[PDB]
């Protein structure tokens, strides 16, 4: 059994809980909404293969965290994850990857960029400005809501495809 080290990471309430509640939940405790960073775990098959993925959920830039440089430089792939409806959690991914680029010092780290959100009509950040982005950063691009679990899985394992071919 393969393991990955993923991490979350995002401006404060782009939904960086919300998406790795609904990938791990085993749906015991009905509803779960973390206050605070906490890593996760998630078995599950990707494309024959049994994977064990550890997935840290961590704060906005805007809080203090210690362990944060440990965290990327243990951290594996990362999402990278906005709010549709909130352009400056748009603006403020440039600060997330240069953090990772500085901390890990390589320009090839595996990432997913991710547009959450994507359930709700006041969209502020069009679907093709993210998608120039993710090109710009030669990632792939993929909206979620964590809400109605569109698109969710598909992140998170596109994300381990990424680690595998790097
Ligand atoms: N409509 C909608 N709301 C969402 C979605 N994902 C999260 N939310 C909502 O957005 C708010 C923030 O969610 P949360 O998971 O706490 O985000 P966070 O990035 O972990 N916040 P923090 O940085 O403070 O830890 C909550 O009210 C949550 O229910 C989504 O896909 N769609
Ligand atoms: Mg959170």
């Amino acid at each position: 059994m393969t393991e990955y080290k993923l991490v979350v990471v995002g401006a404060g309430g782009v939904g960086k809980s919300a998406l790795t509640i609904q990938l791990i939940q085993n749906h015991f405790v009905d509803e779960y909404d973390p206050t605070i960073e906490d890593s996760y775990r998630k078995q599950v098959v990707i494309d024959g293969e049994t994977c064990l993925l550890d997935i840290l959920d961590t704060a906005g830039l805007e809080e203090y965290s210690a362990m944060r440089d440990q965290y990327m430089r243990t951290g594996e792939g990362f999402l990278c994850v906005f709010a549709i409806n909130n352009t400056k959690s748009f603006e403020d991914i440039h600060q997330y990857r240069e953090q990772i680029k500085r901390v890990k010092d390589s320009d090839d780290v595996p990432m997913v960029l991710v547009g959450n959100k994507c359930d709700l009509a006041a969209r502020t950040v069009e679907s093709r400005q993210a998608q120039d982005l993710a090109r710009s950063y030669g990632i792939p691009y993929i909206e979620t809501s964590a809400k109605t679990r569109q698109g969710v899985e598909d992140a998170f394992y596109t994300l381990v495809r990424e680690i595998r071919q790097h």
